[PDB]
């Protein structure tokens, strides 16, 4: 066959886009099986006649676990080399970034307002926010991750006083993705979100959605370490049998056509050096990012994990 198996942890709306893209461009087959959860462990169960080529992830720590597992391989590749700075991909060639995105914290636009400069995410656990702050599940990798990031800075102590206050903080039991945070500000529910910047330039491209976003205010955190960054990353499978192809695919994502796409149909922000943010992401100005290594983040990713049943954050 002519194909490449894909395994996305990517919603269909947001990868399927780059995937027609690269069908057509190099006329090889995608063959995709979405899921939010158990992708890992199913190629690791799979073991040696695991079809999977590509990994598609939305989050450091996952891809971390993918190549910790030892389910990926190495790939040495001039283009993705030349395309994917070095701070976006492992320096030992297992897996790669594709995007960045910022865990940012909406607002209000009637009831808050923007943040001051200095805030932090540490802020919403503070007493004033009571009944204020939606949050997607605490278990959700985007939230975990985070909180991972706040284990490295504060240690595992004061992150879990944060995750205590921040749930006390709660305006409803965690329910829905992040836009449908932003659809609670939006109603009046919470004044104070947390969710990927991305999605605030999905919900003003979507029709039905655009009114959640222009209830909000997109603000990213200027505290001492800034604003959470993370990737969407991808791994080629350590059993990969059309790996060429897989090849293919993983440096086709990483060049300027599909980093533009990323920029233009996801808002997310590219990685390739050179490629233009869209006209909306552009328009939300600069920031400082967190410089914590994307690896730390992970790695304290299972520790942040704990923390989140031991106070039973999704529990109303
Ligand atoms: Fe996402």
């Amino acid at each position: 066959a002519n194909e490449v198996n894909v395994y996305s942890y990517r919603q269909p709306y947001l990868i399927e886009p780059m995937l027609k893209n690269f069908e057509k461009d190099t006329g090889i087959k995608v063959n995709i099986i979405f899921a939010d959860k158990g992708l890992v462990d199913r190629v690791k169960q799979e073991g040696e006649l695991s079809p999977a080529d590509v990994l598609l992830t939305v989050d450091i720590s996952r891809v971390m676990e993918i190549v910790n597992a030892d389910l990926a391989q190495k790939i040495d590749s001039k283009v993705l080399e030349k395309n994917i700075p070095a701070q976006f991909r492992d320096s030992n060639d297992q897996w790669f970034g594709l995007t960045t995105r910022a865990r940012v914290i909406y607002t209000s636009k009637d009831r808050v307002g923007k943040l001051p400069a200095g805030f932090d995410y540490l802020d919403l656990a503070k007493p004033e926010y009571k009944g204020k702050v939606c949050v997607r599940s605490g278990k959700n990798s985007y939230n975990v991750s985070l909180f991972a990031a706040m284990i490295e800075h504060y240690g595992i102590e004061k992150t879990k006083a944060f995750l205590e206050g921040l749930k006390a903080n709660l305006a409803r039991k965690p329910q829905g993705g992040d836009r449908d945070q932003v659809k609670a500000i939006k109603e009046g529910i919470c004044d104070y979100s947390i969710g990927n910047s991305y999605y605030y330039g999905k919900m003003l491209d979507d029709e039905k959605q655009k009114s959640w976003a222009e209830a909000a205010i997109i603000n990213f955190p200027s505290g001492e370490h800034g604003t959470h960054k993370n990737i969407s990353g991808v791994v080629i499978a350590k059993h990969s049998p059309n790996k060429a192809n897989a090849v293919k695919l993983i440096e086709y994502l990483s060049g300027e056509k599909a980093q533009g796409l990323y920029a233009e149909l996801n808002h997310e922000y590219p990685v390739k050096e050179g490629i233009e943010p869209s006209a909306i992401v552009k328009g939300w100005g600069t920031f400082k990012s967190d410089t914590i290594k994307l690896e730390d983040i992970a790695k304290n990713y299972e520790a942040a994990l704990k923390l989140v049943d031991e106070v039973k954050f999704d529990d109303f």
